[PDB]
RNA sequence: UGUGAAC
């Protein structure tokens, strides 16, 4: 509840010259008291009278009613920031060293010197792209400083380290003044031209870094990064985090977790000697020297101090620095520069071609329906993203323009223009529009915004390839339901004194022009073999079209902006945007490693314990018939680099016997680490989400970083949420949502009142609020209705439906119409209409919570029903598992030590049910977990019609609707759906082993009947409650269940009518991955 | 309608 108290202090701190607490209650008489109190406060304020008497008079309202929000009557002129800043601006401003960056525009030159005229200006290279201002961030940091001004002992030290650092931001900012943002939170030319170009982005990165500073080490790191960053905007992250790849190889392994036959983590007390050739040390030194040549001093020394003994115990610092460098900011260059960087491949091409054949051999020979109806599948899959050009479109009786892919397909079909048989060119005549990918520390890459013809021609085939990968282990990122822990387990498994790991970064090779010929040719060669495997007209054409996309790309041309011009240049490299991007890249990366390993063996003899490709990295584990020496590692390494070199591939290739480092994860000293570099006050690009969506995302970002080792003060995060979630009523009237409105599990949830613990209404007022918020979940959009009524639209929905099913439509048909009515949300005008409606509904709701016919059951209601039938009792669970993920906070880590962890993802889509499998065999349609959930619970006769309506044969439809499996699917679908509603795969929970024997003992549930659904919820509810207590208290409890038999039948009915909740908090988890 | 592909 501390959030509400914190909000008042912040408002009082921000405004000084009134606040009006607004309450509400589920009890009629109490609510009137709430209404009376609100009126009196407004009246007293409208008379400059003391509200002290009213608070005493309506003590009962303060005591029992629930705080809904807070009114903010502030008559200033959004200044204060200018006034506040000066006290902290005593230090000497920073002077940009305009000689550090290559490309001139990457140097912190005055904005004007980069864009002499307002028409040449662009924030494209520094846009924070976030719906929160620099001024607000400054206010937030200062508010925190004032609060922890009179702190003591170590808390004071944290404040002192922070006050210093913020002085640098303040001193530098004051020298030019605080950049004023516009309604869209953008920084225009007039505000910008006086100040240094990167001033605002740099401030956001520095503020984010300093508020995440605690120990002296954090302070040393933050200070170096902040100062260096102001001048260097292109190699500081790379220089700072480059020594990590060398370091993982150094640390010794003293007991680590491995993967057993049951694909689960298991402790192994083994010891593995880290063997490092002297050459590696020279390479590490050059890296350290390079950091030094760039001004770095404190960070280089820390790596150096660590290097004396290299203890996994003092490794945390190395990890901390690696996470830290990313928070310098994104490297946003100019489209042209990002674009510009871009006989022995016979073995490599053949492998790519063979791999393509294996993944589609069976689907093609059989005459897979999905391959035959590939076009239909592409249409259903189709998104609402950009197609490339902004077309003029006529809907019903309205002429509007859009770039949306969904919109383009409908307009073309309604005008005989829809022609997926013809795969448009992407050369000099029809240049590919370009998109961009910005990441911290790494160089900017370009993106192909190809026409929808390409997505349809590639969607069915890519899915078939993914399915092959799903059950192929070499493909770490696609295998089974696995998570990163299993991958961590696999590398450690075979580590011994007679084996060495070989990791390699292949991000540069994928963009290499050397790469593109063997790539497209390899896929095409594979496609021809597949074509000679069948005669099916549908299969050959879908297969043939795929061949065409590769051929068109072979020689493409790109539209690269160059100021306010769009120079068209011949791009001869494999950029990404295709449907086969990830699958193809994976196939290629794996093919490349196989090629390198094969070449090397002619010289040395080793065993291939494991080979893996995961993202932009690939690796292998080799076993030699003798003990590995420093000399052996050098010889293997030189040859591997040499093999890569002959192929003209600029890749990083290292060889060790203890660790490995890759973009997604790193394994040092037998432990697993995950970079914690998600930026907070700076985004990659601008989207269409709201401020509330953004606040939820920032919190989500904060949670992931905190789990990964990077923690930003919670109070600062809370302060940001308060600014972001507020709503202006007028110019001097601002409304701030309460903790209850923000955290309760509703459609407006932004964060959990307590980190790592998700609460669900257990009081009437909480329930009353939850029901009210849902009442106004989805808002109307005129523009969306018009187009939803247009002919071209209905025909498109009708055309899709008549191509899919055979018999009758509606559970499926109603869905297709909506799925399409939604895709119109990418369309700004529609998105804008929805937001305005949401704010007005929200403004009224905060003012005085409306009524609601309810009648809609949710997850919270099911939980609320159960709660009262459990008896708690202190219990004890000894810690028995060693730590493998060193960065986890203490409360989260403790649960793992006691109950354990898992290496998989709980099925939350229902894709593993028989009905879903049956639909898949005959239909290209893909029902969601929710649709499957409604369908399974239907009358036997109805289910048979639905399966047949989708193309499922009668002998098959009939056999299923009675069988054991159908009854079983019922339980499995609900189980999958419930896990989905409980976020058992996100945040903290995704880590915990929900089937721990130790966890199980704490749950005593006596069966008083035997009805699967009820049994499953009671055990799950108990496991979550027991775990949450452990997260919040550190000690365990035992749960006993005395749930009636009469009660269980009522509960079971309730279970099959649960409504899913949509909210910023829900969206944020989806957003993360 | 400052809007920028596969996931």
């Amino acid at each position: 509840g501390k959030y509400n108290l914190i909000l008042s202090e912040y408002l009082s701190f921000i405004y000084n010259s009134v606040q009006i607490p607004i309450y509400y209650s589920s009890n009629s008489e109490l609510e009137n008291r709430c209404i009376e109190f609100h009126s009196k406060c407004l009246e007293n304020s409208k008379n400059g009278l003391s509200l002290r008497k009213l608070f005493v008079e309506y003590n009962d309202v303060i005591e029992n009613a629930t705080l809904l929000s807070i009114l903010s009557y502030s008559y200033d002129k959004y200044n204060a920031v200018e006034r506040k800043l000066v006290k902290y601006a005593k230090g000497k401003p920073l002077e940009a060293d305009l000689t550090v960056n290559e490309l001139d525009y990457e140097n912190n030159k005055m904005t004007s010197e980069l864009f002499p005229t307002a028409e040449e200006y662009t924030d494209s290279l520094m846009d924070p792209a976030i719906l929160t201002s620099l001024s607000s961030n400054l206010n937030a940091v200062m508010f925190w400083l004032e609060k922890h001004e009179n702190d003591v002992a170590e808390k004071l030290k944290v404040y002192k380290r922070r006050l210093d650092l913020f002085t640098i931001v303040a001193s530098t900012i004051n020298k030019y003044g605080v950049p004023r943002h516009n309604a869209k939170y953008r920084y225009e030319y007039d505000v910008m031209k006086d100040k240094p170009y990167y001033l605002v982005t740099w401030a956001n990165s520095s503020i984010e870094m300093l508020m995440s500073v605690f120990s002296h080490d954090d302070y040393l790191i933050a200070k170096e990064l902040i100062v260096l960053s102001y001048s260097n905007r292109s190699t500081l992250a790379k220089l700072v985090s480059s020594p990590m790849s060398i370091l993982v190889a150094l640390v010794d392994i003293n007991g680590t977790f491995i993967t057993n036959e049951e694909l689960e983590l298991e402790f192994s007390n083994k010891y593995v000697r880290a063997i490092v050739p002297d050459q590696t040390f020279d390479e590490l030194n050059q890296m350290l020297d390079n950091m030094r040549k760039a001004g770095l001093v404190d960070i280089p020394k820390m790596i150096q101090d660590w290097l004396v003994d290299r203890s996994i115990e003092k490794f945390p610092l190395m990890a901390k620095i690696y996470s830290w460098s990313f928070h310098v900011g994104f490297r946003k260059q100019k489209m042209l520069d990002a674009a510009l960087d871009q006989e022995m491949y016979r073995e490599y091409t053949m492998l790519i071609r063979d791999e393509v054949v294996k993944m589609l051999e069976e689907p093609v020979k059989h005459d897979d329906h999905l391959l035959r109806d590939s076009e239909l599948a592409g249409l259903l899959s189709m998104s609402s993203a950009s197609n490339g050009e902004s077309r003029q479109l006529k809907f019903g009786r309205k002429t509007i323009f859009s770039t949306k892919k969904n919109m383009h397909v409908m307009d073309d079909m309604a005008n005989e223009r829809y022609t997926p048989g013809i795969i448009p060119p992407v050369n000099v005549d029809k240049p590919i529009p370009l998109g961009r990918r910005d990441v911290p520390g790494r160089r900017t890459r370009i993106i192909f915004i190809l026409p929808y013809e390409y997505f349809i021609a590639q969607h069915a085939v890519v899915e078939k390839m993914l399915i092959y990968a799903k059950h192929t282990r070499e493909y770490a990122e696609f295998y089974s339901q696995s998570n990163q822990l299993l991958s961590y387990g696999d590398v450690t498994r075979f580590l011994s004194n007679n084996t060495m790991v070989l990791y390699t970064d292949v991000s540069q090779w994928d963009s290499s022009q050397h790469n593109t010929q063997p790539f497209r040719k390899g896929i095409i060669m594979g496609l021809d073999i597949l074509a000679n495997m069948t005669n099916d007209a549908k299969v050959l054409q879908t297969l043939n079209l795929y061949k065409q996309t590769q051929i068109n790309l072979m020689d493409s041309y790109v539209q690269i902006p160059d100021g306010n011009v769009i120079k068209k240049i011949q791009y001869g490299a494999v950029a990404s945007g295709e449907k086969q991007t990830k699958a193809a890249n994976s196939i290629a990366n794996l093919a490349l490693i196989k090629t390198v390993l094969s070449r090397i063996s002619n010289k040395h003899s080793f065993a291939t314990k494991i080979i893996r490709v995961d993202g932009d990295d690939n690796y292998a584990v080799l076993q030699f018939n003798t003990e590995v020496t420093k000399q052996m590692i050098q010889d293997v390494s030189n040859d591997v680099r040499e093999t890569y070199a002959r192929m003209n591939a600029k890749v990083k290739a290292l060889v060790s016997t203890v660790g490995i480092e890759i973009a997604k994860r790193y394994i040092a000293g037998g432990k697993i680490f995950f970079r914690a570099g998600i930026n907070l006050l700076n985004n990659e690009k601008r989207g269409q989400s709201t401020q509330w969506d953004q606040a939820a995302i920032l919190y989500s970002n904060y949670i992931v970083n905190r789990l990964r080792g990077f923690e930003t003060d919670r109070e600062f995060i809370l302060t940001k949420i308060m600014q972001m979630t507020s709503v202006a009523i007028t110019g001097s009237l601002r409304l701030f949502p309460s903790e209850r409105v923000l955290t309760t599990n509703s459609t407006f949830k932004v964060f959990d009142s307590e980190d790592f613990i998700i609460e669900y209404g257990t009081t009437v007022d909480e329930v009353y609020i939850q029901r009210a918020f849902m009442s106004l979940s989805s808002q109307k959009s005129g523009i969306a209705d018009e187009i939803a009524a247009s002919s071209t639209f209905k025909n498109y929905v009708t055309r899709l439906s008549e191509q899919l099913l055979f018999s009758k439509n509606n559970i499926v048909s109603r869905g297709i119409a909506l799925t399409e009515k939604a895709k119109l949300n990418s369309y700004a005008p529609i998105s804008l209409e929805k937001r305005r409606a949401q704010i007005s509904a929200l403004l009224t709701m905060l003012q005085k919570p409306v009524t609601f016919k309810s009648s809609k059951i949710t997850i919270n209601d099911i939980l609320r029903d159960i709660k009262p039938f459990f008896t708690v009792s202190d219990a004890h669970l000894p810690i028995q598992y060693q730590k493998f993920m060193p960065t986890l906070p203490d409360n989260v880590q403790y649960i793992i030590q006691c109950i354990g962890s898992r290496t998989y993802q709980i099925e939350d889509d229902g894709s593993k049910s028989a009905i879903s499998r049956l639909i898949s065999k005959y239909s290209v349609y893909k029902p969601s977990i929710e649709e499957l959930y409604k369908v399974i619970s239907l009358h036997e006769n109805e289910i048979q019609l639905y399966l047949i309506s989708l193309g499922i044969p009668k002998i098959d439809a009939d056999t299923y609707v009675g069988s054991k499996i159908y009854s079983r699917d019922k339980y499995r679908i609900l189980e999958s759906y419930v896990y989905n509603l409980l976020s058992i795969n996100y945040g903290c929970y995704q880590l915990f082993d929900f089937n721990s024997p130790d966890l199980e003992k704490l749950i005593r549930i006596p069966f008083k009947g035997k009805i699967p659904a009820v049994t499953f919820i009671l055990h799950l509810y108990a496991k979550l409650e027991v775990i949450n207590y452990a997260i919040k208290n550190g000690s365990w409890i035992s749960l006993f269940c005395n749930y009636p038999k009469s009660e269980m039948i009522k509960l079971w009915k309730k279970m099959w009518n649960i409504t899913s909740l949509r909210s910023p908090y829900t969206n944020a988890n989806f957003f993360q991955e």
